[PDB]
């Protein structure tokens, strides 16, 4: 009953681990939004969570978009009222390249995907979320260590989230807390997610949470 | 004597620091190369200051936000000296103090491509010109480690970016070049000033740093303002 | 419910944070060992709050700079609860501030003792001991990062020791026990949680939730003693 | 002449990197003090490099975990050479590699005697006489950041000692003295970036890690 009467908005829902904190939250009681851009995953799961007396609700969004990213943060309290929490799930590797093969182009594609769109669902969400409410980000192994092979656009992204996160929660706070999971399986993962996102976690603001999953 | 006989690429000399590290090379023996974009009056006292010690500096206007701007800016560098033994990436800055609520989208790519996207330009359209045993070194920000003060948070981001990218083009490019970082302070309104930056990055280009790659250096002091 | 049925061992309950934690794992249904030194009167409060639950801690008096009474301590609660799932050491503390030159050699080595020394000998003793799938919480500091407050370097280190304490144990003890840290910071006396709210921290590192982690340090604002 | 009629202090300077430390130093015009606790050879060629190139170096054999020894051979290099601006401190060791079952409190102590508590004799004892603008540099390890690798548990948290060590030390004597560590390409290498962080080219740097592939 960690969260009772309270409503998640898990963006990037669609598969894995996004996938495993929407069923999470709704195992605690929570209301719980999903976003998807990529929909059996996301609809599969509106149903398990209906399946459990739940409620939730499943929105197509580029997280690139700041349209679509408003649209969705607009039906989300449109439906349920105050946010409580935002899970930010979205990133990606893309794909491997050097950085002779990597243009333009390529490399904003992998910031807008893991940074741009954080930026765009924590700006967007802020203002609608409860007093009290909390963010949870990923970052990577990769953000510490600078990656592997053709990997270096998408460790800079999670370098640059995990900063954005720390800068983030001194903003924000003491009204909303903001921390990053460092990824087992996807529901491991996801049991760390609603630590973070509880008040079990009143007092961890700005941290980075390693897990082996 | 350091850099006698070297070609050092300065990029981001529109801002104090690339003035402070393009005298300092030029005072150490380098052939300098400097970039610049805005007013560019620091990049002007750089140039009057380096044809003070007898040589001459390349002095080329570039927006490093401009991959055609980049391309050329390398090739002239390379048509005039050959051989690039060291690029200083030290574009970027705060742009303005706003929270998240003030930001908008184009305020974002604003700081985030003249601080990182920047970066990627100059270090990717350098690398093929660049010597054996060649340095690269970064601008990061103590920052980029602690999430930034009131209203710098696209800054932050964009120096703890800088910092990761580092790490990855250190693994990728090695041995043949070094990727390092320093890591100011800011200066309040023992701190070190762009002098004493310009001081630690020449450490890092030079030969007694030859097996320093993938770091991050800090120096207390700083660029700008807390 | 998280720990019923879970035998958990709180070395150093002669702290305040050691009474904090024993209550809360009790709370949630473990079988509670734990061993104090000095006056102890944390330790008294945690047993007495303890036996008002219905069940029984077992308490033990024990120096944990003390191999002998380490041994004892542990041996005392393999007989009474069998295999121990939850090592939590909190022992450690600031003892004086004093800069390098006020330190003598026997001063380093107290700070170091109580607060490095004595883990070494509790996880050693207690590893054999453990359950699959058992957890250590150390504790650790946000002065063990940054070096600590004016007088305040010999318990900083010792606080960094834990981290790196921490994180080669993981490597060593895994996949059978995970290994990991708390990392407070503290109080001022000029949002900061208390002792009660790191061993809310401490008892989520040692639950079921956190199965796949390991090897980690956990931040959490505020803490155990006065900045 | 960054080090021209400075004073450093090497302890632990008979083989490897503390022997290219002193010697870089003197190549760039100190009074080199050197203290081993080894065969006296290596500390004892280094002498004889360095006065080849027309500097003073004084050799003490020194047990760095020993107060008594620490003081007087801090005491020796005072007599002789006076102020000191730079202490070293290079001693250090995994001593062998044991899981922790096969740790007895005995081998604890002595790799956390010879890699932190050494450290802490050799700070303190040094602290007092040292020039104003003076600099320690100790060492750190990428073990100190990530745990060691098998068997290395005792050094590796002595060496995460070591660094919080640097930073708190750092702030308790700074502007006065600053102090940083190397995380450890030669002994030569390594001591050029030594060599570097005691010079007043490295003014504006304290309680960093500097980091090596060396």
């Amino acid at each position: 009953q960690r969260f009772t009467n309270r409503t998640i908005v898990v963006a990037g829902a669609g598969r894995d681990i996004g996938r495993a904190c929407a069923i999470r939250f709704a195992q605690e009681g929570a209301n719980v939004v999903l976003t998807y851009n990529g929909a059996e995953g996301a609809a599969t799961a509106v149903a398990e969570i209906e399946k459990l007396g739940r409620s939730a609700l499943a929105i197509k969004a580029d997280l690139t978009n700041a349209a679509e990213v408003e649209a969705a943060i607009s039906a989300a309290a449109d439906k349920f009222g105050e946010i409580h929490g935002l899970v930010h799930v979205a990133g990606g590797l893309i794909a491997r390249k050097t950085i002779a093969e990597m243009d333009e182009a390529f490399w904003h594609q992998v910031l807008d995907v893991n940074l741009t769109s954080l930026f765009l669902t924590a700006k967007t969400a802020l203002p609608k979320m409860a007093k009290g409410g909390a963010i949870v980000t990923f970052s990577s192994q990769a953000g510490r260590d600078g990656g592997g092979p053709g990997a270096l656009a998408y460790a800079t992204s999670k370098g640059a989230v995990m900063t954005f996160t720390r800068g983030l929660a001194k903003e924000v706070g003491p009204k909303i807390r903001v921390n990053a999971v460092c990824p087992g399986s996807s529901e491991d993962v996801a049991g760390l997610v609603a630590f973070l996102a509880s008040d079990d976690a009143a007092y961890v603001t700005g941290a980075c949470y390693d897990i082996n999953g």
